[PDB]
């Protein structure tokens, strides 16, 4: 119905996380997003993490309010919707659009990693667009601290979404946070340029993944991707996280720096 001065007008999504509604102030007409969670900390950590975020490519956190067993997180509304909906199945989107979104995604991720936070569930469904089609990273429910007091801590928990998770997450007891988020970004880039995900999961039991390791790029989705961006994907989707390209080096990539124009 409504929270304090805000009216909940439309459902922007629902799942195990609860539900997200578009809240409109009856007085000012201002619009924000409200995440409603049933208590039925988990949310405490998410709240603490959101409180430390301040970046143009990260969904802003305005505050929260508790009402019994119900917790309300006030977040930045993104009228452009989910990046997922800009990906035409089997087609993808124009390369210039994909490059722009990728640059913005990198900016957001560099920001997070800079403050010692890893997102852990980067995928098109969690990447939102504002009124100017600027990309914003959302959903910090799986986010965690991987660097504190200049000391890195390896991760061990299994979390994320199979098609987007890095292989080491499935094979190693402990692993570095950063290369996992980098890998997810590479899968997102693949989806944007091909309109399809490369594999159900990055395992040996997965034929699609095995095909990629053997470099069978004459197959989909790789055959749909231009040589320049494909060269970047060859550097990102590297099984060994230690050999995987880092963000500083992604920013030096030929395709990343290629001027593109639609149309
Ligand atoms: C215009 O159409 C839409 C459609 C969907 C959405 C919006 C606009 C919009 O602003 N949404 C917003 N979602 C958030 C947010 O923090 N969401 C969010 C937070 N916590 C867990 C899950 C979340 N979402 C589930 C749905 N996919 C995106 C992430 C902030 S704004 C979701």
């Amino acid at each position: 119905p409504f929270v304090e001065d805000w009216d909940l007008v439309q459902t922007l999504g629902e799942g195990a996380y609860g539900e997200v509604q578009l809240a409109v102030n009856r007085v000012t007409e201002e619009a924000v997003a409200v995440k409603i969670v049933d208590m039925k900390e988990n949310i405490k950590k998410e709240i603490c993490i959101n409180k430390m975020l301040n970046h143009e490519n990260v969904v802003k956190f305005y505050g929260h309010r508790r009402e019994g067993n119900i917790q309300y997180l006030f977040l930045e509304y993104c009228s452009g919707g989910e990046l997922f909906d800009r990906i035409e199945p089997d087609i993808g989107m124009p390369e210039p659009d994909a490059q722009r979104f990728f640059h913005q995604l990198m900016a957001g991720v560099v920001y997070l990693h800079g403050i010692g936070i890893t997102h852990r569930d980067i995928k098109p469904e969690n990447l939102l667009l504002d009124e100017r089609d600027n990309l914003k990273i959302s959903d910090f429910g799986l986010a965690t601290v991987f660097r504190y007091n200049n000391r890195e801590r390896l991760l061990n928990k299994m979390c994320g979404t199979l098609p987007y998770v890095a292989p080491e997450l499935l094979k190693r007891r402990e692993f570095h946070a950063e290369p996992v988020d980098v890998w997810s970004c590479g899968i997102v880039l693949t989806a944007m340029l091909a309109g399809e995900l490369p594999w159900d999961q990055p395992s040996d039991s997965c034929q699609e993944y095995s095909d990629w390791k053997e470099k069978k790029t004459y197959l989909n989705p790789w055959k749909k991707i231009d040589s320049a961006p494909l060269a970047l994907l060859h550097k990102i989707l590297v099984e060994n996280p230690s050999a995987r390209i880092t963000i500083p080096d992604i920013k030096k990539d030929r395709w990343y720096n290629k001027p593109l124009k639609k149309g």
